[PDB]
């Protein structure tokens, strides 16, 4: 039983998972699981449980808290004190951290502040698996010029650089050990489906509060007095643009979202930006869910991407965004995308390898 360690700037114990959290859940079953939470904070929650290990869900979970991290300053002249304050952050793991590196059999790096902590990690334990998991591109979260260069120069020493999508790869100085995993679905996905959650007429859905728009449901909810739009997770109340057929949710588990998704006549990705890596189409967490199903979505033009089944439009532009719920509403329902589960997921993160199709780059 393969021991897992995560780096992340999550917290496992952060309540609405991202991909790492349902990779983790996955690691969870096949072994020791630690979860190292690394750099106003969502985990201030936690803050009394700092700098101890906490087991939740199965998983060893740490909140490093130093007094101050390491972050880019966005000033070119503060760079040398930026590489300074990330060199000495790099310098000064906790003893846990070191504890549990040795411990591993896998180390899963997550894109971002855990990549200064790689080469530590091949200090500590040579023999680690060390798997960098690119969530987002370094660029994108805008890291310090610090964890770019940390990253090129590391890239071709890990053993696996697992890829959300292959958009990413440009950015991306290795070759040998970049593969291409997206995100996985819940293997049970479609028994969450429902019962349905909406009683006759039309559904639309958005679930999230990824750059959320609610000028999207202002202009949407009064052209289509006729659909009903659910916004749930928004990250917002009810914005006082909304017609009454807006129904605005607070969070919900992503268990009970799914009766949500899988009714709905269409969803929405409500980006307020297009200023958007263009893997977010491949990467987008919700329009996945909304393509496990075949729901049509509507999002902007940036992230509908290589896929069928989403309608484009430009945020702030009341027509388009017309346009493309007219469109989406005629649109069928087809399941055009192969949707791999967690576990199956979990599989080709850890041994890309084993699975060939995940090679970005001429094969063994």
């Amino acid at each position: 039983r393969p021991c897992y360690l995560v780096l992340s700037s999550h917290d496992f114990r952060t309540p609405r998972r991202a991909n790492i959290h349902f990779i983790t859940d996955q690691l969870a079953l096949r072994g020791t699981t630690r979860f190292f939470s690394l750099r106003g904070d969502m985990r201030l929650p936690l803050d009394d449980t700092a700098n101890t290990v906490v087991s939740h869900n199965g998983v060893d979970c740490y909140l490093w808290r130093t007094t101050v991290h390491p972050f880019n300053t966005r000033r070119s002249w503060l760079r040398p004190v930026e590489d300074a304050m990330f060199r000495w952050y790099a310098a000064h793991p906790p003893k846990q951290l070191l504890d549990w590196m040795r411990e591993s059999d896998v180390i899963v790096f997550e894109s971002g502040i855990a990549v200064a902590f790689i080469e530590l990690a091949k200090r500590v334990n040579p023999a680690a698996k060390l798997v960098y998991r690119a969530s987002a591109g370094l660029s994108t979260i805008n890291v310090a010029s610090y964890i770019e260069r940390e990253f090129d120069r590391v890239a071709p020493t890990l053993d696996v650089i697992a890829l959300v999508s292959p958009a990413m790869a440009a950015e991306v100085v290795s070759r040998d050990n970049v593969f291409h995993v997206g995100h996985g679905v819940d293997h049970n996905l479609d028994q969450l489906g429902d019962p349905s959650p909406y009683a006759e007429g039309i559904h639309a859905v958005a679930v999230g509060s990824m750059l959320f728009d609610p000028e999207f449901f202002v202009v949407a909810s009064k052209a289509f007095p006729q659909v009903t739009f659910h916004v749930i997770g928004s990250g917002m109340g009810r914005h006082p643009g909304y017609g009454d057929n807006v129904i605005v949710y607070g969070e919900m588990k992503h268990a009970q979202t799914i009766g949500y998704i899988k009714h709905a006549r269409f969803g929405i990705a409500p980006y307020a930006s297009e200023q958007v890596p263009v893997y977010l189409a491949d990467s987008s967490m919700k329009l996945l869910q909304y393509d496990f199903f075949g729901l049509p979505a509507v999002c902007p033009n940036a992230v509908v991407g290589p896929y069928k089944s989403r309608f484009g439009y430009t945020p702030g532009n009341a027509d388009s965004v017309i346009a493309a719920i007219t469109q989406a509403l005629e649109a069928p329902r087809v399941r055009y995308r192969q949707c791999l589960n967690w576990s199956d997921t979990t599989d080709r993160v850890l041994d890309p390898r084993a699975y060939p199709e995940t090679r970005l780059y001429p094969h063994p």
